[PDB]
């Protein structure tokens, strides 16, 4: 008889998962697994992030439970639990879908070997992106495209990414009874209490499918709107009702499928001729996260500046303190301060505010490595994602894909444009919710009369700007030049 494993990793969802599908073809039981390291926190990651993952593993259990299965957590390392579950199951098959990070291939080599030894036969479909990313780099000659433009034409000449994969049926194989490590008590889904957290998350943003299913749906509301979307023209300083999709938590983990999305695109946009066209389009971007996947997966220390074949060595400051304020949200600029509160609170901002606070953190006024604010990015992002964090900090400190660095946002009149009376300010930094629009953004140039009367000193209640920007960027900018000519 048939007993498989449907090993979850990313993609947490029921829809478009053909490793479900095929775990579940004329199989007598069916075990759905996660694998948790209980020891993963005594290592770096926020409790919104991970909440979010406990989130989206409830979701799975609910809609498991709903077509007569469970989902098991088991705790453990893969290497280990695998063998003793794959003799005391009875296991035949093992399907899980293909991952393409530096640590997953590792990881995966190792089971591949382990249910070799067992007899297991192992099926891995790609679904995490829209195309297999190895035939991309094949058909474009044996190397990944470079630029956008030429990753465009490449997916163009290839075609529509494959459908959306059918619903998995209404009542699945459930795991055999009385398997000692399938019990209830050893594979229930834990809280964030349970796995060390002492402070809650503060996000807004529940994970699972069925959420992220919802927040697809709400985004279609309006066929117009997706039709015409331009990402530049979109507004960062919009947090009661975000300006994009903030699908990328469910994209990351995989609660909403890339395909389905994508299918869903070209349903609008078969019915709105004039609708927008890469990069700008809502299509564009997730082919922005499908040229970065290739790039990524096929240049070697991808997440580092050394050794990175595609990134510019530059010789950044090593400057504890300007990392500190900028970690802390006290660099004395509200607009700076205000999406760095957003980042911890929420892990997510806007586009646009991600590159405000990483120019500022890099090529434009602090010089620190782009590496250090990864790291405080990989912390508290529930979107977190290691080709994409890795790639977008190269761009905005002109390492890699990006290289006019003469082009310096303003941390005081970036926000400016958008918002005024700075509601987002107030917002995200109350201490200046009573300070006049006119100085919200450079609350040091307001008179004494003004920060007593609104309840905020400058020094004493909000700090005092860390850098002066006219100085730091004319700095920032000569140097790069000097990085650059040297290459
Ligand atoms: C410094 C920096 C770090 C970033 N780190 C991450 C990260 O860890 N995870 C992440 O998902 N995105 C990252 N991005 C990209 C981008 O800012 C987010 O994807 C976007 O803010 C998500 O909002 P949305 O889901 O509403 O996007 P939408 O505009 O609605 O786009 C839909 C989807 O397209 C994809 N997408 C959009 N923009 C990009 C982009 N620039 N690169 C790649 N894919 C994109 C995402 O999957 C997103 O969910 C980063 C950008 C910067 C500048
Ligand atoms: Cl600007």
């Amino acid at each position: 008889v048939k007993n498989s494993i449907i090993w979850f990793r990313k993609g947490l969802r029921l829809h478009d998962n053909p490793a479900l599908l095929e775990a579940c073809k004329d199989a007598k039981h069916v075990y759905p697994v996660f694998v948790l390291d209980p020891h993963f926190l005594q290592q770096k990651v926020s409790v919104n992030r991970y909440n979010f993952l406990l989130e989206s593993l409830e979701d799975l259990q609910r809609s498991f439970q709903a077509r007569g299965s469970r989902l098991l957590v088991l705790r453990g390392k893969p290497e280990e639990v695998f063998p003793r579950v794959f003799r005391e199951w009875g296991v035949t098959q093992l399907c899980f879908e293909h991952d393409t990070e530096p640590y997953a291939k590792v990881r995966d080599a190792a089971v591949r070997r382990l249910a070799a030894e067992a007899g297991v036969e192992v099926v891995t479909p790609i679904s995490h992106t829209l195309y297999d990313t190895d035939m991309l780099v094949a058909r474009n000659g044996g190397a990944a495209p470079l630029t956008m433009q030429s990753f465009t034409k490449l997916v163009d000449r290839v075609g529509d990414p494959p459908a959306p994969a059918p619903d998995p049926p209404a009542a699945m194989p459930p795991p055999a009874e009385d398997m000692p490590s399938a019990a209830p008590a050893a594979t229930g889904v834990p809280t964030w209490q349970e796995v060390g957290f002492k402070e809650p998350p503060l996000t807004v943003f529940k994970g699972g499918e069925t959420e992220a299913l919802a927040r697809l749906e709400a985004a279609f509301q309006d066929p117009k709107w997706v039709a015409g979307f331009q990402k530049p023209d979109t507004d960062p300083s919009a947090w009661e009702k975000p300006a994009t999709t903030v699908l990328s938590p469910y994209l990351k983990f995989g609660c909403l499928s890339a395909r389905l999305f994508h299918a869903r695109l070209l349903e609008v946009y078969r019915r709105h001729p004039a609708h927008s066209q890469p990069p700008v389009s809502l299509r564009g971007q997730l082919l922005w996260r499908e040229f970065f996947y290739t790039v990524g997966s096929t240049t070697p220390n991808f997440h580092r500046m050394a050794g990175n074949p595609v990134c510019k060595q530059i010789d950044w400051d090593d400057n504890p303190e300007f990392l500190a304020a900028w970690r802390e949200a006290r660099t004395g600029f509200p607009w700076i301060d205000a999406i760095m509160t957003q980042l911890v609170t929420w892990g997510w901002m806007h586009h646009l505010a991600r590159h405000s606070v990483a120019c500022f953190l890099t090529r434009g006024d602090l010089y620190v490595s782009w590496e250090r604010g990864m790291e405080v990015f990989e912390e508290h992002l529930i979107d977190q994602d290691h080709y994409l964090n890795a790639a977008n900090w190269m761009w905005l400190s002109a390492s890699a894909f990006f290289s006019q660095y003469f082009r310096v946002y303003s941390p005081v009149v970036f926000g400016k444009k958008y918002d005024p009376e700075g509601r987002f300010i107030r917002k995200f930094l109350p201490v200046l919710k009573d300070m006049p629009a006119k100085y919200i953004y450079e609350p040091w140039t307001a008179p004494l009369e003004v920060q007593r009367k609104a309840g905020c000193v400058v020094g004493r209640d909000y700090p005092a700007p860390i850098v002066d920007h006219a100085v730091a960027s004319k700095a920032c900018i000569a140097r790069m030049a000097a990085a650059y000519r040297r290459s």
